[PDB]
């Protein structure tokens, strides 16, 4: 139900709740109050705050409480509470009382404030987070429990994915009063002309009760008034379109009507350009793309997953300098406010569901990955919100599923039809695939659009020998070109663990020089198998994980530092992807 | 006239405005629209996130431009914008008409939106940032033009301070909808029983406009009613104090009504407990203190000096992790924020104006130095805005003015009266003085409640040679404590740069080894001079400054990394520090 980006509007009032919040590991009586010995930010991950290890890994229920004042609501009006995101698991209390709940730690959700409070001065909120992950949650992790003798129970999760498993409310809270009745969805969709040069517009706007008339008006990126519509149809002639690196956003504003009078208004951005894949090939606006950029992650020192809108723009300014033009979610779905940030600098983005981990660690008789559920949740939530990003180009249903495996295929055969159903826009659907599942034992791969691939040949594979680890590439490409003539193939991750500081003469894996010469060896590769259209590096900066022996204080498989200072190899992809053009045609 | 924390309550709507702002380096037409090919986020420094030097070191007008939508406002009401801060300078335009302006880069203040624009539905908020630092403004700055031959004129800012000039909105920016007749300001007093059991409270409300009637309702921590008054006087009986890392916070609700009718209500935290200064000692609750804590500076990886509340809490977390007490906000007040954390925490603040600088670099025979103005603004801001705050303990004139110059006594006179004059608690005022500034030659510390010193005995002077930094820090200590046997001392600042991964077994500077060594030196000596009561580290971490050969990169003299990771010095702060009791009479 909070598939709209929170605005301010003359008849939608967003207040923000963040700032500090009493704050409490373990349990605690909502009906009671949680005292200020603990206080917490929100929004952050709480991890990194925690000055003793015991407390950085806690596992279960802890609580973020605060007494909020209630503003005017009219008798119209209704008052929600607006969570961008709380990981992984989240129940809401009103006064004691339980009030909503959620689960997925990476989509947004609303809860109602019960209308018999609106009259009271104040309100106690109290956020009960958990953060345990199973395999009935995503992203997949092994939970298991150890009394202590104590005897409490030491809960833990061991997550099976690489990154720290940093909890807490990630993203902006906000208090909302709304219309009762009020646009609860804006979907846009569009047809562009033969030539590209204008576009059928279809605005479809859900209500949850009657309006009397709906009007569009639609402003391109000077305010100008250049459409308007009472039947949700426009036509626009010479349109500017979004084209890579070089964005045009108009925006829909939309006013709903009941009795001659204003009931609702809100502001919805869209961008015009068109997707298709064919002949291994992506098309963007009709030419083929090549991708360069980055998987990323939400991470940052102090604030974990938490939201720092500057650090959004400082990569984005960096990815752009450098010649880049897009990057992933990985591996779960970013804050709309890098949505709109992508949206707004023309940076192609691959939207994915928190889908890592589908993988186990004999033997497996029993149904143990329940994840379905969790799934087809994810899916739909994402879509909802990021439907009309015009900087979303692709979907991933899984990163790194055993997709080798039997069972594999009917697991994601109804997962990637739930994509096409939702999307409007029909945007191709990938999987991103394991070494491990090879073209011949691979099952998966038929029901996608486009192969992405994560290939260390010369870090896992051959470590540190580029000689051997070059016809391994190679031979893989050319099987996986052969296997499927048709579909594009993109690799999403390849790199090099490396420390800044660690020099050497002899190709020294962990060194700044190695990074660079990997990174020569998979291009040269890579530029002679005509079915390859994007090389997204792993990772654009260091990040932090749990305690595994190949992580050395966290992953350095990025370009740059964790703090954003470049390594060594910064320079040379700014030569590379300077010289390679965003519409770029090898085949040729 | 920004002097209140901006919050929700029924009759004050407050909107965020923060996120992103179109943006521009240079000129601009605020009658005309900025383009989205450059956007910045609001808060943060700007000068991390861009790519190159040239931008980086911009110096001028720069700006941000959004267009906003208008909430209702009512007859009664009026809307005004609200500035944690710009950095340095700031005009504001509304649709391209200047309705404001502002000079200091850290603290708030308020732009009325004028009434006549109220039935619109968007006004476009233009801000005109600028971050040139002069002879005129605080921090000073030396200021200088020279010509292209382009020819456009390179400006440029050598700071007369050791700290990277950040610039940009650093502080949230919020759309305020308030009562036209409302609460202008609060100023709480006490008056604490002979016992210290009982407070004679006085609640002084200021209004622009007749009121009927103004209730006061006080409430402990756990929100129970504890007192309430229509005459501005209160008397608690058997409170609760606030003690050095134990905090206890009342609330005072605020209320005023005309013709039986609630006009504004606004909530004001205070805390009670008694500063006094007597026999070289800081009496807090007339107990003796013992300082122990950072100086410290807002400044973070990619945010610069713009607000970052979740490192506030990791750095107080860590803080009252090693034992510590108290930190200065050098060299500049920092959020409202912070303080608010400060309080609710327990932590000491000693809370500083911008005056860094006020230091010449044959000659000086004509008047440079005119910064009494900013000076005065200053210390009025500050007091205004942070008078209520239990944690502030002390306010400082300067950070290592030239004080031993024919002048300084007459500069300061005047500035110590001021702080004096418009501090309801008469708190002590400090003079944080520099090296050459010696007992004999200094002119300005008979002025002043407490001395404070920065001494670097065994990193600038005796480099490296602790035998000798050990006879003449004991030897100064010695002078200080006989000039002024009355005044206790606090030393604001000492420590020496530190590289992580340094290593040496023969006591090197630089060496993570050599940070400890000259600690247990200094303190060696400081617990052998009774009139010492307090000791703060330079600095609780590292930071970033301008281009200068003592500068590797920033300043190293952090306990802490910039990423706040643990230097080795830091177990042994926690050893020393947790041994130490906070109420510690030395004298004994
Ligand atoms: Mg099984
Ligand atoms: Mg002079």
């Amino acid at each position: 139900n909070a598939m709209l980006y929170p605005l301010l509007t003359k008849t939608r009032n967003t207040y923000d709740l963040g700032g500090i919040w009493n704050f409490k590991l373990g349990e605690h009586n909502p009906n009671e109050l949680l005292p200020s010995d603990e206080v917490m930010v929100i929004p952050t991950s709480f991890n990194d705050l925690m000055v003793s290890k015991e407390k950085r890994d806690y596992i279960g229920d802890f609580w973020y409480e605060k007494v909020i004042e209630v503003p005017k609501v009219s008798e119209d009006e209704e008052m929600v509470l607006r969570f961008g995101s709380v990981t992984h698991q989240a129940k809401i209390y009103v006064d004691g009382v339980l009030v909503g709940e959620h689960k997925g730690g990476f989509t947004p959700f609303e809860v109602l404030v019960p209308e018999c409070k609106y009259n009271n001065e104040k309100i106690k909120v109290s956020i009960c987070a958990n953060n345990v992950l199973d395999y009935t949650t995503l992203p997949v992790g092994n939970y298991s429990e150890i009394i202590q003798e104590d005897g409490s129970i030491k809960k833990k999760v061991r997550e099976n994915f690489d990154f720290f498993n940093y909890a807490g409310v990630h993203r902006p809270l906000k208090l909302m009063i709304r219309p009762k009745n009020h646009i609860f969805d804006i979907t846009i969709t569009s047809r562009l002309s033969d030539d590209l040069q204008s576009a059928d517009l279809h605005f479809l706007v859900e209500t949850n009760q009657k309006v009397d008339e709906v009007r569009i008006s639609v402003f391109d990126e000077d305010n100008k008034l250049v459409g308007e519509t009472k039947d949700s149809r426009l036509f626009l002639s010479d349109v500017h379109l979004w084209e890579v690196l070089n964005a045009y956003l108009y925006t829909a504003r939309v006013e709903i009507f009941v009795d001659n009078q204003l009931q609702d208004v809100y502001e919805e951005n869209f961008g015009l350009r068109e997707i298709e894949v064919t002949n291994g090939q992506f098309l963007l606006n009709r030419k083929p793309i090549y991708f360069k950029g980055f998987g990323k992650h939400e991470d940052t020192f102090i604030n974990g997953r938490g939201l720092n809108e500057a650090a959004n723009l400082m990569d984005l300014n960096l990815l752009k300098d450098m010649g880049a033009n897009s990057f992933r979610t990985s591996h779960y779905p970013y804050s709309e406010e890098m949505m709109r940030l992508a949206d707004r600098m023309g940076v192609l983005v691959i939207d994915e569901v928190p889908a890592v981990g589908l993988f186990q660690n004999d033997n497996g008789t029993w149904n143990l990955m329940q994840t379905k559920a969790a799934h087809e949740q994810a899916i739909q939530e994402l879509v909802k919100r990021d439907k009309n990003h015009p900087s979303v180009v692709m979907w991933v249903v899984a990163n790194e599923p055993a997709s080798h495996e039997a069972g594999a295929h009917d697991y994601f055969e109804p997962l990637v039809k739930l994509y096409k159903d939702l999307d409007p826009q029909k945007r191709p659907v990938t999987l991103v695939n394991i070494l491990m599942a090879t073209p011949d034992r691979d099952q998966v791969m038929d029901l996608v659009d486009v192969v992405c691939l994560n290939r260390y040949y010369g870090w896992y594979v051959d470590h540190g020998d580029l000689t051997n680890a070059e016809v391994g590439i190679r031979k893989e490409l050319l099987e996986w070109q052969d296997k499927f003539p048709d579909k594009p193939i993109i690799i999403t991750e390849y790199g090099a663990d490396t420390l800044p500081g660690l020099h050497s003469t002899w190709n020294i894996p962990y060194t700044e020089e190695f990074q660079c010469d990997f990174y020569e060896m998979s291009h040269r590769v890579f530029d002679g198998i005509p079915n390859l259209v994007g090389e997204q590096v792993w990772n654009f900066a260091d990040f932090e994980t749990n305690l595994m022996i190949l992580r050395v204080q966290g992953n350095h498989k990025g370009l740059f530092s964790r703090n954003r200072q470049p390594k060594q190899v910064v320079k040379e992809f700014k030569k590379r992807w300077m010289t390679i053009p965003h519409y770029h045609n090898k085949k040729n």
